[PDB]
């Protein structure tokens, strides 16, 4: 019979010049109607993981066919782009950095990749972001300056800014994407938004979701309250647990009916 | 045929000078078995409310009847006394102020009455407290300051502090609240204090959009910072009735956890 | 400052010539936006019991609130006609009986009334129907024999059938209830009644300790036998009020999902 | 390093009365380094049919479960034990009950129990004795309380073969084969029937313990578990049921762990 499924593939990236694989969960009707299109979910890993993780750890297509099976979330394709590794050696994060222009290659290589191969309806109203940690903060701040790609962002356990709680060598992989983090830090991009800016946040749903003994807990507290006292419609759970896949796991069974819900 | 129920009551305050209305549920059990002993949960209301709202609102009865026969909760006596009523006319509030010495009414009348009355065990391992709003303040700063008395805490979208006429009742109660704030309680606390703050089980529930959101923060990380163990839940809502009903059942069952 | 509101009023029935109450919960918008149209859930009470329960009990306004404000529930009518009260002196039942013919109130006089008042969109994708004991019955029936006036049904602790004076309302309900039973009308369905019920959405809810669990049992089982797709959840509790309020969240944002 | 950590652990015991290695893979709390005269209640959490004893841990994920229930005072600190019963079932004996040429109760009850409750310093009685399972081991927990009353305070059993489905059993025509073998085993064992046939004596000894089943409404083994509860219920033995979402699988037997272990916690 027909069945949902994860598939792991590659792309050869220009802008990177490297080999990126990712990794993809398709629909169970995805070989029954090769008409059908799907919204998508583009699900981030955190910081020393790769691509597998959702699918291997996150269980995404046991817990897609339980929600596809009662109706509490649509068939959507699920996609996760490698953006980690071994910090000391492989590049993580997913803004511009110096030598590693992972955002560019995303959203002009990735995006129109997966969109067409895996058959995806195209529009803004059926494209959103979630991610865990590193990919939290990358979630939501590509939602952030990419409104208009995005209807929804769930942020687990976010990477908003760098914690108050450092690489001996300031030009590491590590400490360049520790500056890239600060630089593009999702709680400054709301504290200095003038009111064009808010007007663009309040056209995507959000969702940040993190654990009352996670480490990265007063950085979603302060995205919180600024997105609060913006005016900026905002869902904020704290659940018992901390920087953990738990955590992230369980956070699924609230973000797939989430984006369900703004797909509609 | 046995079953739980609540009752309404008043006690005289010699303390007060005044009678005070009170509102107790008695388990399942209490008609049946004339010699058991129960562990106690003090549940108070918030600012312009009165005893009743716990019963009648919050449907007390009803959830422990679940959670009773499910396990989930002990049989335990619940009692919410009366600190509120319009809050331009009546005396609202926990704590000892000018001319209404709710605490001390608390402590020495109110706490022994029950307690004798209503078959309550007797000790600090069996005696907790929780509240909403500035019942939850209550909750929380009599812990605080009486930590002899209560081995567990649960604060509902609680007045931890003031969120962001000198001679009104209203005026007393917002410059009482300020004085036993409770985060300052925490952030001002030595190494004995935090041993002692460490000796009760503390439970902070509180809606993403509770006006009062900030100011549970605010206690949390001034526990969390100062290694005092704490449960921190926000969960969907506001200040309102769903929130805390729902919230009993997550408070019966914590309280049944630590009970000794 | 909108608010959505509970409405209670009345209805005069020829048919059944009778002056027939309601209870309506209308959103938030309804006065902000006067040509605003809504889908509409019809929610039914149990026996002896009359429309205002469900505001009351149900909490169902407080409820609302919570699920429009984080987006899983969508605004939509809520409804509940009175088809009950003491049933020694007052006809309670939903179907069409021998001197009091209910349904035929239901689907000639009460519905059309209601939706054009209301201004309920007025087709089958935005109409869902759901109820508790024997609302529940009552609500699933309904969508049985009018599949083609609901997209979903939610099934509450249900009177599917009778669980294991000859002119007492009582006595003829019960008639009413077997000629009607929930079970049996899935049970004999040929294939053509199948594809019919596969058309609604279905979602029967019943608790471990309810007298009425073991005809749900049934009537899952029928369902899941014959094909037709039905979810089933079996919660902790018995035939009471914590159990239909906490359904509720369950309920709407099902209805929800299902509204197209 | 700096830090004492829960930990999985996978050992073997070879057992006389079966004459084989028998794995198993048990949960160790954080404190059991630290505080190396601490003793624990054990609960004993069995794997179904085809599995081995490692599937708790890697796909339950029982150690992460657990360091989150005993972190926030749900759960209390516990051995936690899943002998192997298992394996592909055409090579492999499957079950927990004593068959001809497999005394696997007996191993358990004379070998397994003494071995793991000595080593991994349990308390020892009753009161600290838990047993749930799903599947294959859902019937095997039910039916060890069932026939071992004394031993169990509390069972858990999670989508549990409580007796052969009318509908979904594997074939096993062959009678000598290890899979008819143990289909017989079930029958002969049926929860359900054990409830059914209870005297009053039978029906008293059945409430000394505390009973939680736990079944998915898309399950193929929820109308056994049904007649179990029904069973039980009418015969006034007090019994939790729950009818979840889902099917018979691991993302029900993982949530299932989240009421299962407070569960235990509050019967110890
Ligand atoms: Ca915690
Ligand atoms: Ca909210
Ligand atoms: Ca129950
Ligand atoms: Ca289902």
């Amino acid at each position: 019979n027909f069945q949902s499924k994860v598939v792991t593939d590659t792309l050869f990236s220009k802008v990177l010049n490297s080999k990126r694989a990712y990794t993809v969960f398709l629909p169970k009707s995805f070989e029954q109607n090769k008409e059908k299109k799907y919204p998508v979910l583009y699900l981030l890993h955190g910081m020393w993981e790769t691509n597998p993780v959702w699918a291997e750890r996150g269980h995404v297509k046991d817990v897609m066919d339980r929600l596809v099976a009662s109706g509490e979330a649509c068939e959507m394709i699920i996609v996760t782009p490698n953006a980690g590794g071994n910090i000391h050696l492989e590049w993580n994060g997913y803004f511009d950095m110096p030598g590693w222009k992972y955002e560019t290659f995303f959203y002009t290589e990735f995006l129109p990749y997966i969109e067409k191969k895996y058959r995806v309806i195209g529009d803004r109203q059926h494209r959103a972001i979630a991610g865990l940690s590193m990919g939290g903060g990358g979630a939501t701040n590509y939602g952030q300056r990419h409104s208009d790609m995005f209807c929804a962002v769930y942020a687990m356990s976010a990477l908003m800014s760098i914690p108050e709680q450092p690489a001996d060598d300031p030009n590491s992989k590590i400490a360049i994407l520790t500056r890239s983090v600060i630089e593009n830090s999702c709680v400054k991009y709301v504290m200095e938004a003038d009111e064009d800016r808010k007007a663009d946040l309040r056209s995507v749903a959000w969702f940040v979701d993190c654990g009352d003994d996670d480490f990265l807990l007063d950085r979603n507290i302060e995205f919180y309250q600024a997105m609060r006292n913006a005016g900026v419609p905002c869902q904020f759970r704290v659940r018992d647990g901390g920087h953990d896949w738990e955590y992230w796991h369980s956070a699924l069974y609230q973000c797939l009916p989430f984006v369900t819900r703004i797909f509609g």
